[PDB]
């Protein structure tokens, strides 16, 4: 029967919202209206048709990683007989922008394309707020009093409005860019400050050392001692390390307190430890939290807790009971394929009739860093915690080609975290290059419960990175009742 104008009002058209959207209207024929601020990328908005990851978030940013990488790659053929003058040579940031520019757009166009040409979706450019459980308003603007555009009439509520970035609130806070703004600079930084200590922080320092000009420098200033809170330990001191060795300053217990405007248009920046830098731009990558604020969720009843995440079950349904929301607005894991998972998890429960939750343990990520890290599962700190006995295996190598190409700082480590009674693997740590693409196979036999023997009976591949998982048989040391010993019991 027809009881409403929609089945479904899905508000944020990001990587959650379109895969429940799309999966909704065309494998249930369910009448999906997809809420969204702007169809193409750009500032102020940023964000727009496809959110974060394809606007602002990893398309854009691997493009960027990937264009920096050539200043290592064109160094390092010189080893192999490659001669050019590369005396002053410094990347064209213009034509980078340009290109990437060109690939988001031509994504949001074929996002248009979905729209336009599939039966029952529709796409509604503007601000969506609760009224009610069954109403979301669609305004001109953030702002509550902005006119009213749509009043869209549902059955289900689906929010997908994702996070946006945390601001360091001191004076001179406002001279400070974000990912966003960093996305659209009209020229590359020569002297640039990367705050932070996050996957942000680290994968923009690499791309603006891999495009600063000639005489340019990155500094990366973290306010705790060790950047990558949640990463293995020893994968964290190996990639300060080898940032360092391509040129980034990393900085640690360093926090700013002021900035001010230079004559220039520069950036004075104060410090803690009392010292005063300038920098061309200063970039904040300290936190990305719900965005919940706009949404008028009180009104509607909704519960909202931590840094205004929206609370969910096991199957992402809120306090009332024909509302839901799914990805970063919900906190929990802040992935682009999670999101998704949480998405096509809702349609299957819902719409469906087939009850599905999105397992949010043994989820592979990457840092797309130079070199760049791919892990899977627990660190050996909460193993020695939540486990009676672990086994710590370990491997650092370097490729026979960074003997020629000069690059011997290029580490590649392998860190095992096991189980010692059964030998089941609980966490696989990697540094260096293809880390990202090896890590996706290694999340598929940990969701199988993989053991180490099942790693090491594997035969290897010659020659890679890779066939160093499948040649460690001896712990390098272990935890038994949550503290390290030499050897065991
Ligand atoms: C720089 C950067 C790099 C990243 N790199 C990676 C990576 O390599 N791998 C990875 O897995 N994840 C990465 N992420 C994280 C990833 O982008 C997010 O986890 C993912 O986009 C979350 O999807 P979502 O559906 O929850 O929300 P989003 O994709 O953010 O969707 C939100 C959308 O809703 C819109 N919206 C917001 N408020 C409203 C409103 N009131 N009304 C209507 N529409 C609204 C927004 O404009 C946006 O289009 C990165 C993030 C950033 C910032
Ligand atoms: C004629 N028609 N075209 N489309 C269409 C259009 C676009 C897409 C997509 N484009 C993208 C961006 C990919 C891209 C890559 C390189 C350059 C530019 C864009 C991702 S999904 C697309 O993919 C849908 C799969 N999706 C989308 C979101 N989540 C999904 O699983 C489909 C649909 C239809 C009718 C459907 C049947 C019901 N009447």
């Amino acid at each position: 029967p027809m009881s409403r104008a929609y089945d479904l009002v899905v508000l944020g058209a990001g990587s959650g919202g379109l895969e429940a959207g799309w999966n909704a209207a065309v494998t249930h024929k369910k009448k999906v209206a997809v809420v969204d601020v702007q169809a193409t990328h750009g500032p102020p908005l940023f964000a727009a048709l496809g959110g974060t990851c394809v606007n602002v978030g990893c398309v854009p940013k691997k493009l960027m990683v990937t264009g920096a990488q050539y200043m290592d790659l064109i160094r390092e053929s010189g080893g192999f007989g490659w001669e050019m003058d590369r005396e002053s040579l410094c990347p064209n940031w213009k034509t980078l922008i340009a290109a990437k520019n060109k690939v988001v757009n031509s994504i949001n166009e074929s996002y248009k394309s979905m729209f336009a040409d599939t039966e029952g979706l529709s796409f509604h450019m503007g601000f969506g707020a609760l009224q009610d459980a069954h109403t979301v308003v669609v305004r001109k603007s953030e702002d509550p009093h902005s006119d009213v555009l749509e009043t869209l009439d549902t059955e289900y509520i689906l929010i997908a409005t994702g996070s946006w970035p945390t601001r360091l609130g001191v004076p001179g806070d406002e001279f400070c860019i974000t990912s966003n703004e960093a996305f659209y600079l009209e020229d590359a930084p020569k002297r640039m400050l990367c705050v932070g200590g996050g996957y942000i922080a680290v994968e923009f320092a690499g791309i603006f050392n891999g495009y600063k000009p000639c005489g340019g420098y990155v500094d990366l200033c973290y306010r705790g001692d060790l950047i990558l809170r949640g990463f293995d330990t020893e994968v964290r001191k190996s990639l300060t390390k080898q940032l360092g060795a391509n040129g980034i300053r990393v900085r640690t217990n360093l926090n700013p307190t002021k900035i001010t405007k230079n004559e220039d248009g520069s950036n004075h920046v104060h410090f803690n430890d009392g010292t005063e830098e300038d920098y061309d731009q200063v970039m904040l990558a300290i936190g990305r939290v719900p965005r919940s604020q706009a949404l008028q969720l009180d009104k509607a009843g909704v519960r909202t807790g931590k840094n205004g995440a929206v609370q969910v079950d096991a199957y992402s349904k809120t306090s009332v009971d024909n509302i839901y929301a799914i990805g970063d607005v919900t906190n929990r894991v802040m992935l682009t394929p999670v999101a998704i998972n949480e998405g096509a998890a809702f349609v299957e429960t819902v719409f469906g009739g087939k009850p599905r939750a999105t397992d949010h343990t043994k989820v592979a990520c990457a840092v797309f860093s130079i070199p760049p890290i791919g892990t899977c599962g627990m660190t050996e700190e909460e193993a020695a915690k939540n486990y009676e006995t672990v086994a710590v295996y370990a491997s650092s190598f370097t490729p026979l080609m960074h003997n020629i190409s000069g690059s011997k700082h290029k580490e590649f480590m392998i860190r095992i975290i096991t189980n010692e009674s059964n030998g089941e693997v609980l966490g696989v740590h990697m540094l260096g290059d293809s880390a990202p693409e090896i890590i996706q196979s290694v999340g598929i036999c940990m969701k199988m419960g993989a053991k180490i023997s099942d790693f090491h009976s594997t035969i290897g591949v010659h020659p890679t990175s890779a066939e160093e998982l499948c040649s460690m048989r001896t712990p390098a040391y272990f935890y038994e009742s949550g503290k390290r010993v030499e050897k065991l019991s």
